């Protein structure tokens, strides 16, 4: 019978939130098309990092991603109210939302920008992490040199607390890490422990202070092609594979902070969060005027 292999990567670790998403998707695929799709996975940012691969699939250069939020503007505007700081109480809060709604109609956003997004999954809440020293307030972060996303909304935000900010791919991160390029980084558990920044990083803050959401990307034109019933499977996949890759996310930060320590890392997981948000006001209020109370206060008052 006829088969088509088609090939997923991600930026970070088989053994990894991330990982687990993509092997969980590929194993549906196969199992729901009866083997008539088939999906090779990829890692550690074989086939590029995040933006390179979001681009990849929309050339069709190869067919499938998974990624995190943070390069998705500089393709699909309209995901940027997603990156804003503390927006989220709680991952059940922005589960909740990408699930709903509000989150299936950012999903169709994608569609005129020549992909199919399959489905919502997770990243995780960021931490700020760094050589230098301990984070316990909002000013222990004025002048650290610190990589960030290639994302607007990072970027504007973290020079709110008075970082010095320099995007980079992530298959960078760990080498300018371990070179001194930067202080620092920001990350969830999940990708602090698998890209094992213990190693190159003492400091760690769970600041918490975006949730990153990530996303099944296709290549539409791929998509639109395939049988309808296969559409379907692969829509179920990518759901399945969030599932996965959720519950990973609360296992890693549920025994990430002990890990972490016995790795040698000095974790503050005791801040005043209050006072980080203040911190952010004057920003806090262009993202208000930039998006408008509508669409914030809709993503806040949900439940
Ligand atoms: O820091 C980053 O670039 C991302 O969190 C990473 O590629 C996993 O999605």
């Amino acid at each position: 019978a006829a088969q088509t292999t088609m090939r997923i990567n991600i930026s970070t670790a088989q053994n990894s939130h991330q990982g687990v998403a993509i092997d969980t998707f590929a194993k549906e695929v196969e199992k729901r098309t009866g083997g008539r799709y088939k999906v090779q996975t990829f890692y550690n940012a074989a086939l590029g990092a995040e933006r390179e691969s979001v681009e990849a699939v929309q050339l069709g250069t190869h067919e499938l991603t998974f990624s995190s939020s943070g390069p998705i503007p500089n393709f699909v505007p309209e995901t940027k109210i997603l990156d804003v700081p503390f927006l989220f109480r709680d991952k059940a809060h922005a589960r909740a939302v990408l699930d709903g709604p509000i989150g299936q109609e950012l999903l169709t956003r994608f569609d005129g920008k020549g992909f199919k997004a399959l489905a919502w999954a997770e990243n995780g809440f960021r931490h700020m992490s760094n050589s230098k020293r301990a984070v316990k307030e909002p000013g222990d972060l004025k002048g650290l040199k610190m990589r960030t996303m290639e994302n607007p909304v990072h970027i504007a935000a973290y020079k709110g607390f008075g970082i010095v900010t320099t995007p980079m791919a992530f298959s960078e991160v760990f080498t300018a890490l371990q070179q001194g390029t930067v202080d620092g980084q920001e990350n969830p558990l999940s990708v602090i422990i698998s890209a094992k920044f213990d190693q190159v990083q003492k400091h760690l803050t769970l600041t918490g202070h975006v949730y990153s959401p990530a996303l099944f990307l296709m290549n539409k034109a791929l998509f639109d092609k395939l049988p309808a019933a296969d559409q379907q499977a692969f829509i179920d996949a990518a759901r399945q594979g969030a599932k996965l890759n959720r519950a990973r996310v609360d296992e890693d930060d549920a025994k990430g902070v002990a890990d972490l320590r016995a790795k040698g890392m000095t974790v503050i997981d005791n801040i005043d969060k209050a006072r980080f948000v203040a911190a952010l006001a004057p920003v806090n209020a262009q993202f208000e005027k930039q998006f408008g109370k509508a669409a914030l206060e809709q993503i806040r008052s949900a439940q």
